[PDB]
């Protein structure tokens, strides 16, 4: 049982950066001998194998044909803004509503994450992001890739986040 994670907002909020720091800390070899290389690389995020994929929808994205596929395969989602930048945090609902859709449910597992929070632009408080987790009754925090505040925190409670949501749905 791999968990799926995906690391989902808008363009230059910090996905890749907040990504390549995961996999800095967490990537292990692993022994297989079924595979024509003997090992592969996988990362390890609270005792689980984990999966991690970014969707971006602008850029080069724009033309993409796999949005809502990235959003029926992925089990949880980081959903990422900057506090920086006022649209990037507008976007989240939009991002939300469309993975809703596509999964068709409203139990996903999710997490909301300020990041830059290194930066003294601020333009989106920090109450105003809580305020927004607590409707959609997930967790938020804030993150900096820059120093490495809250990254690992970010990626172990969406872990946590999958694990009940599949212990429910196992029971
Ligand atoms: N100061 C600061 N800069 C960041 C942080 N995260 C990403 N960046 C910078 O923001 C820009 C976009 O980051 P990137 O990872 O490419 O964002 P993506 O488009 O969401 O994948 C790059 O210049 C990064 O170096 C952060 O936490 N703090």
């Amino acid at each position: 049982t791999e968990y799926k994670l995906v690391v989902v907002g808008a363009g230059g909020v910090g996905k890749s950066a907040l990504t390549i720091q995961l996999i800095q800390n967490h990537f292990v070899d692993e022994y297989d001998p079924t595979i024509e290389d003997s090992y592969r690389k996988q990362v390890v995020i609270d005792g689980e194998t984990c999966l991690l994929d970014i969707l971006d929808t602008e850029g080069q994205e724009e033309y993409s044909a796999m949005r809502d596929q990235y959003m029926r395969t992925g089990e949880g989602f980081l959903c990422v803004f900057a506090i920086n930048n006022t649209k990037s945090f507008e976007d989240i609902h939009h991002y939300r509503e469309q993975i809703k859709r596509v999964k068709d449910s409203e139990d996903v597992p999710m997490v909301l994450v300020g990041n830059k929070c290194d930066l003294p632009s601020r333009t989106v408080d920090t109450k105003q992001a809580q305020d927004l987790a607590r409707s959609y009754g997930i967790p938020f925090i804030e993150t900096s890739a820059k120093t490495r505040q809250g990254v690992d925190d970010a990626f172990y409670t969406l872990v946590r986040e999958i694990r009940k949501h599949k212990e429910k749905m196992s029971k």
